[PDB]
């Protein structure tokens, strides 16, 4: 959160127009003599430009700054632009080349308008009662037909589930979700209580339909499943997930939120890996922990770093490690490009909402992923209360998404 | 246009069409639209849309699909908000049923000739043998887009061919705060970049 303070706190202030950078300085009566300004415009995370430039803006006072002819290119992606203001020397308080602001617009985008080389091979699909095969290559990916999930995958020899990727609609209840709801007194209107009493957290799901196609140069799944909690439909869940030739599996989904339930937390999916890695590369927001309603002080751009990071100790545990706005995640062999929030750790959600501290947590089997398609804000107002403003409430009733797994 | 992509596959109980679009101009694409359609024993076909706006376009005053229906009819009836013309930003008066009415009174005769008549949370339309359903706004009447666009006074528009009908999967707002300068709220703005929407159209 400290994060988030220290740049809704700071204290110039920027504005874009056209290449032009106004800044606005907040102090009263100092002037920036201890600031540089450092520009930068990146094209999904590849650098094509720096700048830098002292700031001589008297408090109160605007400063005005034109950039150089800025490259662009034709390839495709999202051209950001990226300023941060910085203290050369030292204080008594700070650091040489601490960093005290900083400002991100989106110049543009090119579109992709490239459809993918024709597939070499073709998946080959092998039914079965139990289930469908996918094979292509070394790779293998099998449905089980009873429950309508992806129960497991190989690369070559090495399966890479632990647990088969699913719908999952929940969250480990943060601080703020639980109010001051005891077990002893329960406070009804904590979101927690809501969500319990609905059946949200022990929805059983129902195979509606379940079915393998063959397209001309891929293959086709597609499923159905309702959830419900004493014959009430909470949610309905639709996907595809079409397999090529190159070995790529697209994933689209689609919920339908019963109206008169309350808002789920979350909409997404969820599976336990095999595989445990080092690092964690993504292109999106961060490099911290940042929610819907908490991420402006996070930066678009290519984060890498160690697994151990993408968890939050807070001592009392509940969700988190969201990072939001990512656009592609890479986790060892595996690589999912969309739009999507994410999070990834050794812990399952169940895991971290049944336990009391933090020092108990115990490293799971491999690794927890979940992929959201969307998740709900935190709040924060207060923490006695629903702090959630209704903007970051998930209220449409029909949700959207896609994703590409794939390998490299 | 640029058609960069249109596929037919043969589904099992069904035959799927498959699309991509490319809205460009100066070699700058705008938009990006994907569909499905597919089409079942049952005879309806299942439209499915997706589309993608470039960041730096000033956002769309809609997205969805028109085409010039055949048929003339007397009455258009729908499930949703009504009875009368209803607008994102302007729609908190209109309630949702199930509306029946004329033709005529789907548009609305503002002297100076523009977009109008339209009507939101639609879940089903039907005109003659057709019926759609899904989530949508439409409009529908016998003048086209360009007709209200290039007519000064509404004395001059004449009623065309057959039907224009125009679904849409989303529509901005039409502000009013004032009238001139800027006046429609941000949330009411297409900016979102992805957009998705569905429908099936039918017949009785």
């Amino acid at each position: 959160a400290l994060t988030e303070a220290k740049h809704q706190q700071q204290f110039f202030q920027f504005r874009l127009s056209g290449q032009t950078i106004e800044v606005t300085s907040e102090y009263l009566f100092r002037h920036s003599d201890n600031e540089l300004l450092h520009w930068m415009v990146a094209l999904d995370g590849k650098p094509l430009a720096s700048g830098e430039v002292p700031l001589d803006v008297a408090p109160q006072g605007k400063q005005l700054i034109e950039l150089p002819e800025l490259p662009q290119p034709e390839s495709a992606g999202q051209l950001w632009l990226t300023v941060r203001v910085v203290q050369p020397n030292a204080t008594a308080w700070s650091e040489a080349g601490h960093i005290s602001a900083w400002q991100q617009w989106r110049l543009a985008e090119n579109l992709s308008v490239t459809l993918p080389a024709a597939s070499h091979a073709i998946p080959h699909l092998t039914t079965s009662e139990m289930d469908f095969c996918i094979e292509l290559g070394n790779k293998r990916w099998q449905f089980n037909r009873q429950s309508g999930f992806l129960s497991q995958m190989w690369i070559g020899d090495k399966k890479q589930l632990l647990t088969p990727l699913r719908d999952q609609f929940t969250r480990a209840p943060l601080d703020n979700d639980i109010g001051v709801s005891e077990a002893t007194r329960i406070d009804p209107n904590a979101w927690v209580e809501r969500w319990k009493a609905a059946g949200h957290y022990q929805a059983e799901a129902a195979l509606l339909q379940c079915t393998a196609d063959t397209l001309a140069d891929a293959v086709l799944i597609t499923t159905a499943h309702a959830w419900q909690h004493q014959g009430k439909t909470l949610f309905i869940s639709r996907k595809t997930y079409r397999i090529d030739g190159s070995g790529q599996m697209a994933i689209t989904v689609d919920v339908e939120v019963a109206s008169d339930t309350p808002h789920p937390a979350r909409i997404g999916l969820n599976c336990q890996l095999a595989q445990v890695a080092e690092r964690v590369n993504w292109l999106g927001l961060g490099p911290q922990e940042n929610y819907p309603d908490r991420l402006t002080a996070a930066c678009f751009d290519r984060w890498d770093l160690p697994l151990s990071d993408m968890y939050t100790p807070y001592v009392f545990p509940s969700e988190n490690g969201l990072r939001c706005g990512t656009r592609e995640l890479n986790y060892g062999p595996h690589q999912w490009r969309g739009d999507f929030q994410f999070n990834i750790s050794r812990y399952s959600q169940q895991q971290l909402m049944e336990t009391s501290h933090r020092h108990l947590l115990h490293a799971e089997e491999g690794t927890w992923l979940n992929i959201d398609g969307f998740h709900m804000g935190i709040g924060g107002d207060d923490s006695w209360s629903p702090s959630v403003s209704a903007e970051f409430q998930l209220s449409a009733g029909r949700y959207h998404y896609q994703l590409v797994w794939c390998q490299k």
